[PDB]
């Protein structure tokens, strides 16, 4: 809720110098949050923040960037993946971290790789996941310059499964990936379906999902889904949770601490 | 010109990124095809190939939201020029074309712009005709974002009179081209009966492009109400009549096209 509120300045910003706007969009956020941080609440607040602001993507250049970090460096993931005695394994932990890196750059990332996957998952059901791959599976992304990272776990997952289909958002929010950054990313070459969340949501909001989504959901052998916002919503199953418990709340559901990496199944 | 796209393309890459590599990539990969091969399917072809190497969707995301954003604060004031003036359609008309030209109190200065493009009126003023062909079902094929807020003016008073309005705004991101979205903020689905996409978001028309709604609705048309340059050298050669042009020849190939001189605003219809 406080960090929401942060976020909600920080977008303003991207966009304008209005400050008129920029306490617009704070005031009304506030007046949201007083009368009911929440999916549906948080997704409330994104969309009317960008009505106010007369936007479509505030985060363009943000996202593009971390797909140009993701680009340059995905072959060196990719050396990681093969070269390793888990592929499949190696190939979720990169799915999870790749995106948190921090900005040559090519030299640095190697080091950063190699010392997340020396820590390794505090949770690793990696086995179980790769078990459940061979069914159908929906691969639920989250952000731009991830989607680059989550296409070496796809490959992985290919090598099994019936059929892989990826779900992005509909519309931008926030630093979502979209179905344009699945296609920088070649998700739609390597999955047999490319979908949407309908409107744009972050988490998932099963009323707005379009049927053909909602359809892939409901008869999936194995969701694969990544990182908090979409773990918060769908705690559907078996379903995997890709992701770094960046915060104390989401740290104290799944039972870890901060900054673990987690690759859970419930079944 | 080919030298005012090369410029923008670094332009739009200057928006996205500072790494020089990419940079240069775009201008250079673009100077590939312009030797190669300004066309629409040639702009069209070039700046997507530009946001593929700079892995962006829309680098004219924020530019577009000012322009959004002006437009708003000024449109209660254009809306009392068009109601307050002897002809509303042809205000109207002419509001449309100077939303895609154009500051705490900024609301007094545009007054005066506006007012001066009035006085200055049509260089071409087929507008009569216009508003006699928009009994029918019409066709509005809008440009930019910020324009789009103006051309709802034109949009209303088109809905006086026509049996069906169907706007048709940019499937993707593309330079400033308005899209659905922008088409949502300034309320054409509201106004309009339709609001469809021009497909996989070209400039200009590219008929190979188009969802077959769409295509439908510009085939049965009994008018095309087209916005700008990049539209017109598309439409031009009319196999899709009778189309309507509302611009400004902003540059030297356009005003010899049209026959008028740089500056000038058109309002043309060709049947
Ligand atoms: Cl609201």
């Amino acid at each position: 809720p406080s960090c929401l509120l942060g976020r909600v300045y920080y977008e303003a910003k991207l966009v304008t110098d209005d400050e008129d706007l920029i306490s617009q969009c704070v005031d009304e956020s506030l007046k949201i949050l007083a009368e009911n941080i929440n999916a549906h609440l948080a997704t409330r607040i994104h969309r009317r923040v960008y009505e106010i602001l007369g936007v479509e993507d505030p985060y363009a250049e943000v996202k593009a960037r971390a797909n140009e970090v993701a680009r340059q460096v995905l072959p060196l993931a990719k050396e990681i993946v093969e070269g390793s005695d888990d592929p499949f394994k190696t190939a979720v932990i990169v799915s999870i971290v790749g995106n948190n890196f921090d900005y040559v750059v090519e030299e640095e990332f190697r080091d950063f790789l190699k010392r997340k996957v020396q820590e390794g998952l505090k949770i690793n059901d990696t086995e179980r996941i790769k078990e459940l791959s061979s069914g159908k599976v929906v691969y639920l992304t989250d952000n731009a310059g991830e989607i680059f990272f989550d296409t070496l776990l796809m490959k992985e997952i290919k090598r099994r499964c019936e059929k892989l289909t990826a779900v992005v958002r509909g519309r931008p929010i926030i630093s979502d990936a979209t179905i344009e950054d699945a296609r920088l990313a070649r998700v739609d070459k390597i999955a047999d379906e490319l979908l949407t969340n309908g409107k744009g949501a972050i988490g998932i909001i099963m009323d707005e999902l379009p049927d053909e989504t909602r359809k892939a959901l409901e008869e999936a052998d194995l969701i694969v889904a990544k990182g908090m916002a979409n773990y918060e919503c769908l705690s559907l199953k078996p379903i995997a949770f890709l992701l770094t418990a960046k915060c104390e709340p989401v740290a104290r559901d799944i039972g870890v601490n901060v900054g673990d990496m987690v690759a859970k199944v419930v079944e």
